[PDB]
């Protein structure tokens, strides 16, 4: 799949909104993810024991997480498809160290857009969210697709 330019640019600009406060967007994001798939939660060793909303918000270690997490995907929307590099020593330490199945990409996709939807209304109407969908559903094919190739796919 190509996006347009006038879907990436739908894409980078609401994206230049979440990078004025990307600890914020990091940590709401994931705590979104947590309380609506406590499954995923299992993953992470680090933050396996946090069992209130409250718990989450203060922990140091997970706003880092979401920091790094952030960091990492906005370096790949700026690339505009152009991900190649970027997508081969996640794809490799997601399907091989931490062994994360492609369903809970979808699951922090949709926490990602429905965070942006709660922050940012104004900058992201139907076509900005189809945009985004879009560019995420990009990524996923993407590293479902170096899965196959590393012997994992899940
Ligand atoms: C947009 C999505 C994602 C991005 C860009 C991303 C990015 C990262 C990055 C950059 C790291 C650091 C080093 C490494 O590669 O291991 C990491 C670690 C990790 N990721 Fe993700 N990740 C994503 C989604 C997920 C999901 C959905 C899960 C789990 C449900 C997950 C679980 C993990 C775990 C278990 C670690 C290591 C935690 C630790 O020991 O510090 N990731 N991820």
């Amino acid at each position: 799949m190509v996006l347009s330019e006038g879907e990436w640019q739908l894409v980078l600009h609401v994206w230049a909104k979440v990078e004025a406060d990307v600890a914020g967007h990091g940590q709401d994001i994931l705590i979104r993810l947590f309380k609506s798939h406590p499954e995923t939660l299992e993953k992470f060793d680090r933050f396996k024991h946090l069992k209130t909303e409250a718990e989450m918000k203060a922990s140091e270690d997970l706003k880092k997480a979401g920091v790094t997490v952030l960091t990492a995907l906005g370096a790949i929307l700026k690339k505009k498809g152009h991900h190649e590099a970027e997508l081969k020593p996640l794809a490799q330490s997601h399907a091989t160290k931490h062994k994360i199945p492609i369903k809970y990409l979808e699951f922090i996709s949709e926490a990602i857009i429905h965070v942006l939807h709660s922050r940012h209304p104004g900058n992201f109407g139907a076509d900005a969210q189809g945009a985004m969908n879009k560019a995420l559903e990009l990524f996923r094919k993407d590293i479902a697709a170096k899965y196959k190739e590393l012997g994992y796919q899940g």
